[PDB]
């Protein structure tokens, strides 16, 4: 059965994790964020501020993650215009007996959602893409690199 | 400036979307879910339950959402083991001035979420890829089919 | 698999539920209720307010409910000396496509719960007992009574 | 006691409702807003965007208020150079039994803490001033302006 | 006055809760759990989720409880044929200054609670009785046992 | 760009926080306030539980906000006859890497949105004046006192 690991006896140490998150776009899409959007705010903006508060309700929304107090959340949402691509990183950190894997993917997850939100009024089947892990350090298996 | 578009003036129409998101799996980590997971309950179990509340949380996540009440959700996680791949399907219904493409999007992407989150201590280098929309109905722009 | 059952096809029509629970208490526990509480404020109160709370936040804690705007809340926190009880009631109402018995057990439930948080300092015994339905109306079902 | 007021009965109109708020600036925190903040972000982007989440977040934060779905949300939140003051203004519309008053002052508080939280670093004696509601239409009693 | 009593002094210590719920099941009702459901999925599995989600979400719903971050949930729902009766325990664990005898029990409630959602449409009239609290160690007053 | 301060490395040190806020009262408001209400319960009673349930919520509401543990919260709603005003005062606590001014400050916001709530059926044109910040301890900068 499901359950939220016990993790009472281990120690309280620092833990960071680094995710990211890509959209990819169509010209019509592009052509959209070049001019701040379409008549509803600039995505880029917006999403930003949306990973960040994704984060700190990560574990509101994946059931057997535990709660944990965040010191740190940084995100970034940026457009590669060569690529025709939105790259959206994000970094969290805490001191606690569990990582913070989750809260980094959520971010980035939640942020490409939200470009997603505010460009398919023009572009329907714009695609998010590569929502994975970048890296993470802290815990028994310590540093882990991609 | 951002906004919540204003809608008040449209009629409430009967609204539905569809969309789906993959996981890709290693070796490591199909093994695992083939067994049950690896000691933390069903992976595919618990990412289900996630996506039907992840749905009916998606204006509190996405900041220009239009807050709905929905009348149906529906969400499947299967695994394809030749493809070593597990699919997320989700279709979110309800009665609106406004489509539920962002509920049927972000319930696909917490179901993946969870799914990562239950393999991620055998695989932290699960790829959450393609969530996208597979259909629309409802609205000026009428049914959308990918 | 779970599903939240889908009822847009349905008109909207007008609900209605009520529930009820019950504490049980210790004569610790009675004393401290007939003084105002035990150097933390009135259970009977705070456990009130916290009952219309929780009928509004019903859908976020039962996972397939569905999520429906509360046209009306009544919730009663009472102290029975005699029968050594505190009886609460909740009704609440709508126009939906779908009932809100669980917003009524709901609200009953988390009533009680905020009884025992306040008086669980003098006795940790303390019983929740028949959180229960008492009435429903509206559905196809129609008209129910216990 | 308390109770949300059965509005059950009430037809479903057009309510609309705009509220403004006032934060009082010291040189030093308007030097710092003049320039896109203290080392954190822009203070008045970050405040717009917490309005229009706090609207849709009211029901949840004022323990009687109707949870009711939201057709509408806009927010601005503009430097007054000459004045040393940020005022921010919020309308939020909607179709139900009740009005949206609460939701639009909501709006203005939140965005006005934001931009508190965002300057504190600088002048921790910063004040929200005068947030009041300047209009609201719907309703038996009409339309009201102040 | 209400308040959340001040701990700030007291020192983080291990605390440990447990409590147990039980929903009486009608024939009908039995017979439905003994076949996955009716038509919506798996009663004890859903509950068992919810159960541990809402131990998370607690300090959200009783008031003057203090919000606490959890290094262990464990709950576990299960059918009690021969007594026709759904019994469902909740183990919950932190370090803190303050108990966690209200995440045991709403844990319990809130389980009870979608055990009964989804059996009520063949049986509303079932029951929720005796959610109660088990034993609980750390504090002052130290180990308790019912 | 926006970002949730880093205080990983920042020890977690004792912090405390004291806010006010003001309603100004007509007549009309004022003597409702000393009957007890309008037809819906006591505005200072509900108010000040308002004001203890939004200092936990915070963190959900201010976008760069660091989510904390609060360790005390004590909030006063009271009615000042001749002066025609309502006085809201909250202080906070914690043990953290960052202080708690929003939580006192949001608390007392909270807590005058919610008097204003069961006032306004009698004056929608109440105003919320003076929310601002009194005090505050722990900290580089440390004691702080308006």
């Amino acid at each position: 059965r499901p359950r939220m690991v016990d993790v009472t006896e281990k120690p309280e140490t620092f833990r960071t994790a680094t995710a990211e998150a890509f959209v990819e776009l169509t010209e019509e899409a592009l052509s959209a964020l070049e001019k701040g959007g379409v008549g509803k705010g600039d995505p880029l903006v917006v999403a930003q501020l949306a990973g960040i508060l994704a984060a700190k309700k990560t574990a509101d929304l994946i059931p057997l993650c535990h709660p944990l107090p965040l010191t740190g959340v940084e995100v970034r949402v940026e457009l590669l215009k060569a690529e025709k691509r939105v790259r959206i990183e994000a970094t969290v950190k805490t001191k606690a007996e569990t990582g913070v894997e989750m809260e980094a993917m959520t971010a980035c997850a939640v942020a490409a959602l939200t470009v997603y939100d505010m460009l398919k009024a023009a572009s329907k089947g714009l695609v998010i893409s590569q929502v994975r892990l970048l890296h993470k350090a802290g815990g028994k298996s310590g540093e882990w690199r991609r």
